[PDB]
């Protein structure tokens, strides 16, 4: 039993294609999720807190992601909330480990290849 | 307080585009959820989720999805308990969509910007 | 790949335990959720969610809850599509509990640590 | 459109309760979710990742928290994401800001009181 969630955000840049040295891919990136709160007094609805999650995916599945993706998309992401250890120069991180994730088709429309 | 789920699954049928006199755009489609072990093993049980979208979004999924698309939807669960004058008691389940897309899981897709 | 959900409300009906002949513990408990903005309002919309728990936590839901506890559940969306040989075609969807407790929201309880 | 989370786990230590200068009660707390990684060789299912999460709960509701929860309770939190600017000697964390909060009955029985 692990602690999911579900982040709709946007891509604070291209996605970042690495390889491990077995050959395994590994994409990373950053979304950006902002809600918009409402202020009953002056102006509708606003622009809220900022919420920036670092997630990263793996093997084929980043390899589609590194494709599909680019700066500024509006993505659905779901996954794993996970705690890294950095060291002090020592506290931690959190990251998404990416299950799936999509392009949202609200502002935009895509066409899709199945493998 | 509205209660909220994340799907992921299949289309069962294409995307049913249609258009309220009054203009507006909806979008009806169900999801195939369905889970999926391995070894010794694979497969097992189903969930169908009757899903609609509205306005804009629900132009732009009939024309990027189709029917076995796998999807990521998010949204709210709306229940309705229909009939009683037959006797029975008949109860539904939908879903009012937010934000959906498709799964880079098993694909690539070019998303025209628009 | 199974569809979780995390529902809050509160139960419609003290808890009913039974037990299984083969000496296991069950409970069956339905949610009651309702949102409810307020101002020119109040109130809104409701979704009934048939729940079950199984084992130990099922014995500790029924000696701590009852009608009208506002409870927090998270589990699993089962679904099943019973009859047709009725002519009709009926679905209903139940909860497969995994963790669950009252809330503190309006409340206070004393955790007897057990 | 907010970020929300169900998490599960143990509070790491007591409630901490103070107040605003106006006089709103605030509890704060990490709650210790620990997954369980099943190891398809020797041994079943190990312990996994650790994830602290600090959640922090406002006014009256904060009040029955301090009340209720102890050292190492099990309990079910929901809530919203949020992160926080601390300075350096800069960059950010990630709290959670609790909507509902109760003791998990997995293991323990309770006994509630309504206001």
């Amino acid at each position: 039993g692990d602690t999911t969630i579900t982040v709709v955000g946007n891509l604070t840049a291209d996605p970042e294609l690495r390889f491990t040295p077995s050959g395994a891919a590994v994409a990373n990136f950053t979304v950006a999720s902002t809600p918009r709160m409402f202020d009953r007094q002056s102006g509708e609805w606003k622009d809220g807190e900022a919420l920036f999650l670092r997630c990263n995916i793996w093997r084929e599945a980043a390899e589609n992601v590194a494709e599909s993706l680019t700066r500024g998309s509006r993505v659905i992401v779901t996954g794993r909330l996970k705690q890294r250890s950095f060291e002090t120069r020592k506290r931690t991180v959190v990251e998404v480990e990416v299950d799936e994730i999509g392009p949202s088709l609200r502002y935009a429309t895509a066409k899709v290849n199945k493998a």
